[PDB]
């Protein structure tokens, strides 16, 4: 399989890190959104992507608004490894 | 309808066609025991065509920073143009 999330929680229970590994493209943007508890009380939230390669404009357009979505309920969040996840779509595009 | 050479600080150097069907022949043509400080896996002679090729490559990397060299890669932009191309 290509794609797959999990995520580690804080002691306290006030941030979340999810990491993202494999091949994000349209056909793993359910999947992906699928992953996240956008309503759980969270302080802060890290969508960690270093270890998966984005591939296509609906992949980053989906992690923006897994951002917006997080933001909106009320998390600080942080994206880490989006240069490694996004240099293939964007030297290309 | 790919092939995989490699010169010895090793550089292997992947060219034709990657899709779905060659991914453990493609995976059998690594050695990943040698023990090594620098392996790179040069992928601009080679077209990555879907998703399960990438994947493939991916693991590679991953069982050379395993055991564990550091791995980079040339040419995954010239590579994967086909995939990036075919998904968009």
């Amino acid at each position: 399989n290509a794609f797959a999330v999990s995520s580690e929680l804080s002691a306290c229970g006030r941030a979340r890190t999810y990491r993202v590994e494999g091949q994000l493209f349209y056909g793993s943007v359910e999947d992906f959104m699928a992953a996240f508890d956008f309503r759980e009380p969270l302080e802060r939230v890290t969508i960690d992507v270093s270890r998966a390669h984005i591939w296509d404009i609906s992949s980053v357009q989906a992690l923006d608004m897994a951002v917006l979505k997080f933001r909106r309920e009320g998390a600080e969040v942080r994206i880490v490894g989006m240069n490694e996840a996004s240099e293939t779509l964007v030297d290309r595009l």
